[PDB]
């Protein structure tokens, strides 16, 4: 097919090759009716269909056609379920089939820095390796049905805002660790017909003009084969972007800046090459989506709602469940209290939000889960109209808790507080919902309280509940969902992928968001999610990983394949994994990675690894784990490489990053050697530390050392530290030649 | 004008000499002109000058002197006075030592809790260091010798000190770092400043010339000269050509031979020689006016000014039940090894060997009496053990109260190298939860430098937090121990529950030969308190045998400009049955500003005396700086007009009394603004709105985007667009050009 590639590019005019690196309109390619290029059409989104119709304005962003709304990511990745999340972007696939839609603008995948951010519910974890494989599993359920995956938005689009103008400010090890990794194996692994750029700056450029952003790093380092996509009205510099490796500028610009790539090359500033090479990376996902195009392509509207419900019922996640009140007794009174009863939080705001196919009503697939032996109550408890306080509505939810056996309150986040375009200024819920909850657990001790919400929120009110159920955004089928997990239909399976801080002022991003003139610093720097939480040694509220289930699940037999492995070697890691409760149920295993020693700055333990088990009552399986160079290599920015500093490396297994089960130690070591190059002021103990160097001054300090009888193996003395600290001009200064400290300095470098 | 023709008669050779040291200590003199020699040696908490029938290297083996509190301990008064005094006990020892310049204070911002020198530094915090070194200086410089601040500046880690590159952005320098020294310098004036090992940014601070010229001697007016560290010139003509006027040591030559080839070979102006010179020959002729010869001082005096400074700066961390003070009679328990070997002082250039030296037991039997028993038991050894514990354990149940001595030992706070972990050695932690066992009536006396962890704080009554106490430490703790002394200190410094918790966990001490203060603003409680992170004890805290009660705050103007000034008045009633002092702290809270500032700073404290239900009044004068930030566009102090808060209060976490004050500036600054700037950016500026107002109405009408929903996307979308942007919802770029000119305009 490539071959006919070269062949039409030969044929196009420049005219032509420039107006195809632009879109046609807000969602189409331009087509060239000569040669038989047709149009292709791109839509949101990350976690269901936003088609817009015909008949609306552009502005009409919830004017859409009718398609499953599945959960949104935040809640998605709960399920840490590569499975799960790759049956979902199946399924999106076959409704951009249906609906002929060839590239979907998702997943999302940039990292959670602040719980703040406005996308937040539509991106995946905190954590690089999490967010990376949730995505490449998603891309490749979308692919999966013939039609392209658009990855967004690399890179560091970590805020709302100033989204369009913010400097992002992130030196090399944070990003090669932390924002790039998050992309790094969903490009590798699932190989997206689409990488769509930021609209912020990255250290100075925009990242649709970025060469060592789209260039040097996605399309050379990584070997992107696809083409990359501007966000909408991200190009800056069309001629400048072009080159720097922004193949297609959405949406139209009516030929502007077509005009400005046509005089570049023509000026001779553009070489028509790089023009060349944007069409030839076009044209192959374009031709590509018409080989695999599906005519009269159809899905099943309710097959989809069932996916939706069983993803939510999977993803949901059980922070607290004292005593076991959960799952609810079919018998005797339930309350269910909340205006998110009847108006309940589903979905977010912005370019991802849905027009749902169907609707779970939350009171009604309860009662039906409840059946006739449960007397169904509800009180409405808060209004979400007024922002104020009715204690009338207080009342009746106490009178309602106290003559049921238990009360469930639904509460969260109102639908104003989450949305693409801004960010959320605070991390609580509103404060009419808390008093209930407050006043709901006075008088009804058994209190289940329901979170509907985006992103993590505080919880004063923690220790007066029994049970929190965290179920994010839920989609369309959350009132199912609901209903199967909160009476036992479903095991409750999800574990939190982002760290849910007691304070907002806690997280580590909270000095440097969202920065200032233009400009935001992540000063904390490899330091984000759970890796700071660790390393400083704050408690979270309930930490990254962390989720129960109605059984109990015991770790037992931790297996490790090798204990002394190289950089190019591979360990692989085992344990068995034993339903021990009454319930069968799914565990989240969680392999962390520790460095016990390293020179370089380091969180406690970063995860490797995670897979997602079934098991009958008294099932027991093994569950095997594979790990790289990369599981125990940090990002070298002298050598530009990934760089293993040999020591002992722990191998931790747990259901939570706090909840650490089984460890198991072993070695890895390197070939690889780091040269230091010394100056006349460099430290005497670091020339020392080098054998080599060592050899070279080591004679040469002893006779200063000893002649100011000075003890260089005392560690708490003064003038043996001066002694480590000094530089080597100082040296001079007791007993040697200028000219031969240099010609030392030469000798220790060579 | 004498003094510049004493530098016309001397030669270059002279002039070059003169800039660099003679030997370890003294200045090279100049017998044809009549320059005499002068001598400068260490340190901050008490004299060490080292003996002439000493070996070279001898650094401890000094004439003895007094040994008062670090500065650590010392900082703790909080009282001005009480330092000045200090101050001066150390110049009359000079003055008869034949000693022209102290090298003291040292006035470090205690950055990490772990840094060496943490001991004989003031504060975390900069009004609390400067105010202190203020009175240091002035107190040793009203004897007739000069003070050497120092290290000038960001010297706040031991590890690499001769090498890093300290990396800190301009507001935290000028709000935390330069802010340390920068009152004392302008409210003191000493006669030197010495400056750090380190690099600040790029540049070794002995030849960073934006530091000593443009900061230290262009815009805070240093009129005396500047001193390198020991070894710390790198390029004598860089550092000279930078504002570093006298080098020590001596380097025999090596560096004067540079300068006189430097000046003759027309690189290095004669003038700039010049000008280093008279600064250090103005100084050198003041104390040559001010000696005194033959000068005695009392030593007893001076030792019972070293004990009272020690029990008016011990602060009463945790005193559960009101086991202190002990009672006079009953059986009492001391144990600890810092019971017959206490910490006293810290190691490195500022250890002094004492005149006299208290003894804890005697001073303690001593002020126990006839009606008290008192055992001691060994408990823990340096050296090194379940023996010990044992005998410990029976002798704190056999008594009614035990007091355990812990702390650091010698070994771990020196000049030289940083502390690696926070907590006290396991024996001693043993030893505590052992006694803490048999005897629930435990007081746990801590001898230690700088900040330590406390697992067992909730299996003890009383802590009292001593520091260094010097060479009276003995007598002040029989003091305050048993009441003849209310204890009066409140910590200088936030002790946190787990080292990591600390602001510079994640950035200390660097590295590759680079440290990035990436923290910023936010060093101790300015971290703690916006963070919502709580410390171990807080910054400020410390209690007292009696209850103060604060009542009736009062301010001179609720609305005040840029220039104004405004007063504070606060009553302090002692509601208790014992006299006491008590610290008065004001802190002052920005509500709302565009910049990020900590929840709130320290602007204000004074100590006052009040016996059994006396009630007296506190003032308080807040200047501009009080409510200012450091603006780097403007490169000057700012005030945005908003609201601030005046936090009275017993502690940086115990504010008692608050009251809303607004000021306004009529300073503005001017934004720039381009295509690629925010929309919302440019709404910002009335005048440049009144241009792009019209034209973005018209494109938020044609799309029915609602500008006042808050929480609408599209909205959102509109405020975060670049100008550029505005074309693309229709519009023309020369249009937008011409309206980008009348923006600016
Ligand atoms: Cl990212
Ligand atoms: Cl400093």
């Amino acid at each position: 097919m490539a071959v006919d590639i070269k062949k039409i590019i030969k044929q196009m005019t420049l005219e032509e090759k420039a107006g195809l690196c632009s879109g046609l309109d807000f969602w189409h390619t331009k087509p060239v009716e000569r040669l038989g290029i047709p149009s292709i059409m791109m839509t949101d989104g990350p976690h269901g269909l936003r088609k817009q119709r015909e008949d609306a304005e552009i502005a009409d962003i919830n004017n859409s056609v009718p398609a499953t709304c599945f959960p949104s990511a935040a809640g998605l990745a709960c399920s840490w379920d590569r499975e799960l999340v790759e049956r979902v972007g199946a399924a999106l696939g076959e409704e951009c089939q249906a609906e002929n839609v060839s590239i979907l603008l998702g997943p999302g995948a940039n990292i959670k820095r602040s719980p703040l951010c406005g996308r937040n519910f539509e991106y995946f974890s905190e954590d690089p390796y999490l967010s990376s494989e949730l995505a490449a599993s998603h891309i490749k359920g979308v692919q999966s049905q013939g039609v392209g995956a658009c990855l967004k938005h690399f890179a560091a689009n970590n805020q709302e805002h100033r989204r369009m103008t913010v400097d992002t400010i992130v030196d090399e090890r944070t990003l090669r660790e932390i924002y790039f990794a998050s992309f790094e194996n969903a490009v590798k692994k699932a190989r997206p017909w689409v990488v769509m750029c930021a609209y912020n700056k990255l250290n100075g450029e925009y990242c649709s003009e970025n060469r060592y952003l789209l260039t040097e790093v996605l399309k050379n380092e990584w070997m992107h084969d696809g083409f990359v996509v501007s966000d909408w009205g991200a190009v800056n510099d069309r001629v400048s972007g072009l080159d720097a490796g922004l193949d297609l500028e959405m949406p139209t610009s009516h030929g502007i800046t077509d005009k400005k790539i046509v005089e570049a090359v023509k000026s001779g500033k553009l070489s028509e090459n790089i023009l060349n090479r944007a069409v030839e990376r076009i044209l192959k996902v374009i031709f590509m989506a018409l080989e695999n195009k599906k005519e009269n392509a159809q899905y099943d509207k309710d097959a989809h709602h069932r996916l939706a419900r069983q993803a939510a019922a999977e993803s949901m996640v059980l922070l607290k469940n004292e005593d076991d009140v959960l799952p609810l007794k079919k018998s005797g009174t339930i309350a269910l209290i909340g205006a998110f009863v009847k108006k309940p939080r589903y979905q977010g705001s912005g370019s991802s939000h849905i027009t749902p196919t169907r609707l779970d009503d939350i009171y009604e697939e309860i009662k039906k889960a409840g059946g006739d032996k449960v007397n169904l109550v509800y009180s409405e408890g808060y209004r979400l109209e007024n922002d104020g306080i009715d204690e009338e509505l207080i009342n009746e939810a106490k009178k309602a808790a106290s003559s049921s056996d238990v009360a469930v309150v639904f509460a969260g986040l109102p639908d104003e507080y989450e949305s693409e375009g801004f960010d959320r200024t605070h991390m609580s819920i509103p404060e009419n919902q808390n008093r209930l909850i407050e006043a709901v657990a006075e008088v009804q001790s058994n209190i289940v309280v329901v979170l509907l919400n985006g992103s993590p929120v505080e919880m004063p009110w923690i220790d007066k509940v029994k049970s929190v159920l965290e179920a994010y955004l839920g989609g369309q089928a959350l009132g199912g969902a609901l209903a199967d997990v909160l009476f036992g239909e479903v095991n409750p399976s999800g574990k939190l992928a982002e760290t849910f801080p007691v304070k907002l002022s806690h997280n580590p991003s909270y000095l440097n968001f969202p920065g200032e003139d233009d400009r935001v610093e992540y000063k904390e720097g490899l330091f984000v999610g759970y890796r700071y939480y660790d390393t400083k040694g704050i408690e979270p509220l309930f930490p990254f990983g962390h989720g129960l289930s109605y059984t109990k699940f015991e770790y037992s037999d931790i297996s490790v394949d090798k204990k002394d492995v190289s950089d190019n070697s591979i360990i692989n890691v085992s344990v068995k994994v034993k339903n021990v409760g009454k319930m069968a149920g799914k565990e989240i295993v969680q392999l962390y990675v520790k460095d016990v020693k390293s020179s370089v700055r380091r969180p406690e333990k970063e995860l490797k690894g995670f897979e997602k088990v079934f098991l009958n009552p008294g099932e027991e399986k093994t569950v095997t784990f594979t790990l790289d160079k990369r599981a125990f290599a940090y990002y070298n920015t002298q050598i530009k490489d990934w760089h293993v500093e040999s020591g002992e490396f722990l191998i931790l297994i747990g259901r939570s990053s706090r909840d650490i089960v089984l460890k198991e130690s072993v070695r890895v070591n390197s070939t690889v050697k780091i040269r230091k190059r010394f100056t006349v002021n460099s430290a005497v103990e670091d020339v020392m530390s080098d054998s080599s160097a060592a050899a070279v001054l080591g004679p040469v300090l002893k006779e200063i050392t000893d002649a100011l009888q000075i003890d260089m193996d005392n560690a708490h003395d003064m003038m043996a530290a001066n002694i480590k600290n000094m530089p080597l001009r100082s040296l001079v200064g007791y007993s040697q030649g200028r000219l031969s400290e240099e010609m030392l300095e030469e000798l220790v470098d060579k």
